[PDB]
């Protein structure tokens, strides 16, 4: 954890303090090293050249390298810093004379430094790989990368987690150094670099997509863009799509780019060469499958509710000689569901309900292991809080159907719950309407944004005031003042008086204790005037602030539902995307053109 | 008061008008003073050189100083202006030749001017101390402070209220003169200046903290910041903390900086060298003590409410031969609380309630005299309106427990009130939740921002309309139209009809007077359509305006609760902050490092 780097840094400062060699190296004097005139480690992995290269002392570097020739060719102890080449340390400080003298001594330019501070991790800040070439090409030393590649410093290589120098240069906050170094490393390759995967299994194109570097994405696209006729204003250009649509792999680029946990992947979809394709797909074959499947799901759910509304009956058997026993029906035995001939179609409806539940479970069971569990449960782009309520509705319908087949009493307790869950399951289908798009995404944001806070602050006030009212009314007879008879219905009545549905409990034939009157007068201005209206104002404030993000999230999830319902249906029905090129002689590469106007 | 300075200024203008000496001094002519050719006061403390230095007349200054040599070495009458050195007057106007000629005459450069217009007070505007060196170093005369310190003008000194020249230079709206003069006065010190307290008892570091001058705080910190290895992008720097964490004094710097009445002390906490420390403390040992103490307080309060819900009973003794007598229970004698064996644990619960009240009173009794009464009662950072309701709940539980032990009738009147107060006391514990943080601070701002105004304007309308309805319904029999029987329940029914809980009083078997109908139709559109909705809109407007301040206030109070629950618990459990330096040889100075990235 993070009480480790401080301790080893203080120990390293102790070890540079005590020994006069490294202390004079940090001092960079004249009559120190010659007056003294080696392979001893520091606190953890540091020789004499390391602190000299770290504090940029050229004369000390030259004096030590002409004193001991073998000392530059020496790695460090590897407990917090594996390898720790002096070249790799000095290239970050970027001294021309120092890197030239180090290559004159001829250090191992193909070294490897998989240190504990050298890893793609949220602990460290920099992620620079484990190579001096990667260090130079990510810092931006354009005059030094040529001297590094002069001695052939392994233009293709792996490291810890096995990515490459191009992925290192991509995964970086961009600048001019990034684009110039990308062009440089692409030129100095002389299939071998743009095609190599990693141990995460990604093409550099797809890794730039899953990160979100839009300018690197466009500068990689612009090397694969052939131009047709350009008549004045309008320009008809062409794009390649064999990277953007693999259609034979495990994870497509369009499917992977929507599934990241990073909150910048969604902005990649408004760039042209994926936006035109997804808008063509959504204008032709997105809606005329989604809407008809939604209509069939509407018909299935209304068939389920009109089948469940005809629940069978039996009259009462035991008497009700206690005045609060109103149970006028009961559920009869299993033998009489097939006795009446006006219920065979009702059993057919129960069969189609349980068949729909089984088929939706069998569809969604492989849909749980494609990308991660939190990638499928909480990503509002893919629709997590619709998936969980769909699978809960399916499992509860299965449980209540096997309870019906086992013929036990009290079946309505899963029935009403599964019925309201399956009917609110329709709200997933509000992605194919321009009106119904942002409103559901607003309510999905709004629940876990503020209704959680409002319920968490309402609960303590209501739990206080219900107990207060019950203490003040336990000395009161309940046959006239009906409310607050026992404690749970007092809790419920206070909840209702909070949300102002029920009227205030008042009988105008007798007198009421004044403590109730003063406490209810306090409760009115602490609940109904204040907190409900403040909740309304707070949700108006937060709607004013995140009205910007809803349309971007809606575009992200419509591209998500297009790629999901492209992957799901078999390829006998969905067309092959784009136009083929074998009838025009380019050869087995599908292509697309856009007609822009600059 | 403020009808004093005007009178003495008019008298001073009278005294410069009447005497031709000072009038020619203000005139600055040639053939006036030589044609006339002294120690007479003005209206209150003014000789001839004072008005000359005040109106910047160099030839008059030279002529008077070569006429009378002793006259420059002369203070003034001290009733509104004590001392009033001519050097101290002239240094504000900042004339080089005049200050050089005054030092050539050799005035008392170590003078002292504790005038009525010279004090740290909200009456005056400038607070410049009582020294010419302080005057020069706060004005910004960088070419004149050297000539002042040339004759050794007491680089360390006190004044009225006993602060120093460095505190004078700190307590000022900053500019370039301030930072350059701070560096100058630190250099010209040759433990003696950075360590001296005042008669308020503050180090200059702590006084700059309690004022709020962030740039002076950082320029004082930057003289105590040693730098470790700087490898390219990332930089590992070190801070000293023996000023920021005294841990042996009466008032720590972090404890004092949150307790000021100034509304700029809260912005100091987003500066790095205190922010990293308080975030480390809140991430390690802030929440895992606060949350478990909150859970134990939740358990104590729910034990209190489940003990109070089992209030003992006795049936009615006197009959109810009047139709509005519903009192079906009564509180029995003290002898039967220990009669039943199903109430010993209830008496145990009453004992733990009164023990919790006694222990919370014994904890909060020394917490009332640490910083001031209004510093502890109204500062929303420290939590005043939670402290007062906690101590009120404790005192009222003590009163109702001694009333139970004395066995008097009518005990529920403090019981319900203390119960609702102790249950709303949980709302203090919404500081350790990122969701529950700003919402409670919004409601605490909102009550005393606008609900006061809305209640103050609602009261007069409701007091009018209740009297109107009661006058119109005193000619009506109450056995059918139950509402508005007597005046207080008419007041309450109008309050309820304002806040729209109860429905409108209507019986559809008889007729009602038309004055009621027209007045209730006026009351509807003057209350429910208009004023409730306008209150909703006003609180939405003010939420839109002070949505900015809530997160800053929340950061301020989380640093406040960290320093308070660091000071409160004994030091056997809380760790010593930071890392020690004796095992690394620096010596008895705890230190901290930060890993920034520029
Ligand atoms: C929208 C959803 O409808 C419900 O209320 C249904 C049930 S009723 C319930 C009753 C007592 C205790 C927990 C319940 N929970 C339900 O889910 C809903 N809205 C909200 S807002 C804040 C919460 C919450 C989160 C964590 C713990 C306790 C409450 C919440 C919630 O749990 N559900
Ligand atoms: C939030 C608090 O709950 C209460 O109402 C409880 C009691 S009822 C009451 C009845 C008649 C007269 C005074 C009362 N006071 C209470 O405190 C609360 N909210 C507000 S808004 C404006 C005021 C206010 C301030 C100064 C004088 C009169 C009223 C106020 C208040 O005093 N208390």
């Amino acid at each position: 954890w993070e009480q480790y780097r401080d301790r080893v840094n203080m120990l390293q400062q102790e070890r540079i303090r005590d020994s006069p060699l490294l202390q004079a190296a940090k001092e960079n004097d004249l009559r120190l090293l010659k007056i003294l005139l080696f392979q001893q480690r520091g606190a953890v992995g540091e020789t004499a050249l390391h602190v000299a290269a770290l504090y940029d002392n050229l004369e000390a570097a030259t004096l030590l390298m002409e004193a001991a020739p073998e000392l530059a060719k020496e790695p460090a102890l590897c407990e917090p810093f594996v390898g720790q080449t002096a070249l790799h340390i000095a290239v970050m400080n970027q001294n021309l004379n120092l890197v030239r003298a180090l290559l004159a001594r001829g250090a191992s330019v193909s070294a490897r430094a998989t240190g504990a501070a050298f890893r793609r991790s949220p602990h460290n800040l920099i992620y620079y790989g484990e190579h001096p070439l990667s260090f130079a090409a990510c810092v931006g030393s354009e005059e030094i990368v040529r001297l590094l590649i002069e001695h052939g410093a392994d233009i293709r290589a792996q490291d810890s987690l096995g990515n490459t120098v191009l992925h290192i240069l991509i995964l970086q906050p961009n600048k001019t150094f990034a684009c110039q170094m990308y062009n440089l490393l692409l030129s100095y390759d002389e299939q071998s670099l743009e095609l190599v995967p990693n141990h995460q299994g990604l093409t550099p194109f797809k890794l730039a997509g899953v990160e979100g570097n839009t300018v690197m994405f466009q500068h990689l696209m612009q090397k694969r863009k052939h131009v047709q006729w350009t008549c004045g204003p309008l320009t008809s250009t062409l794009y390649d799509l064999t990277e953007i649509d693999s259609w034979g792999e495990e994870l497509s680029f369009l499917e992977l780019v929507v599934s990241s946990k990073k909150r910048e992947a969604r902005q990649i979809l408004e760039q042209t060469p994926v936006k035109e394709l997804v808008s063509f797909k959504w204008k032709k074959y997105g809606r005329p499958y989604f809407c008809v499947l939604a209509s069939l799901y509407i018909l299935y759910m209304i068939c389920f509710t009109t089948c469940c509304i005809y629940r069978p009956l039996k009259l009462r058997d035991d008497n009700r000689t206690d005045p609060r026993d109103i149970t006028i029906l009961q559920q009869k035995l299993l033998q009489e569901a097939y006795v009446t001939h006006q219920d065979n179609i009702r059993l057919v409806g129960e069969l189609v309900t349980v068949t729909g539940a089984v088929i939706i479970l069998l569809l969604e069971i492989p849909d749980i292991f494609r990308v991660g569990a939190s990638r499928y449960f909480g990503q509002t782009i893919l629709g997590g809080p619709f998936h969980v309520i769909i699978i809960t509705y399916a499992s509860l319908v299965l449980l209540t159907m096997v309870m019906r087949l086992t013929n036990m009493n009290g079946e309505v307790v899963p029935l009403s719950f599964a019925l309201v869950l399956g009917w609110c399951s329709v709200m997933y289908f509000a992605r194919g309407f321009q009106m119904l798009g942002p409103f559901t995404i607003m309510i999905q944001k709004m629940i876990f944004g503020d209704l959680m806070r409002f319920c968490w602050l309402m609960a303590v006030v209501i739990l206080g005031f219900a107990s207060a009212f019950h203490i003040t009314f336990q000395t009161e007879d309940p046959n006239n003042l009906g409310e607050f008879s026992d404690y749970p219905t007092a809790l419920f009545s206070t909840f209702e008086l909070f949300l102002t549905i029920i009227d205030g409990p008042a009988n105008y034939s007798v007198d009421l204790p004044f403590m109730y009157c003063i406490t209810y007068a306090a409760f009115a201005i602490i609940a109904t005037l204040l907190m409900l209206n403040l909740f309304i104002a707070m949700m108006g404030d937060t709607h004013w602030r995140v009205a910007q993000e809803r349309d971007e999230l809606w575009r992200a999830q419509v591209v998500a539902t297009t790629v999901m319902l492209e992957r799901k249906m078999p390829r006998f029905l969905w067309p092959r995307s784009g136009i083929c090129g074998y009838e025009y002689g380019l050869g087995d590469r599908w292509f697309l053109r856009v007609e822009n106007h600059h």
